[PDB]
């Protein structure tokens, strides 16, 4: 785990889906896009 103070640069956005960081709104709100949308064919598993 984390022994102590390792993030000390908390992102203020975060990607949940997959667990991702960015700096601008945009790029969150543009990029979890990529899990939620139309796709063709998927393996949709893990
Ligand atoms: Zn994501």
């Amino acid at each position: 785990g984390s022994s102590g103070s390792s993030g000390t640069g908390e992102k203020p956005y975060i990607c949940n889906e997959c667990g991702k960081s960015f700096i601008q709104k945009s790029h969150l709100n543009r990029h979890r896009r990529i899990h939620t949308g139309e796709k063709p064919s998927g393996p949709s598993s893990g």
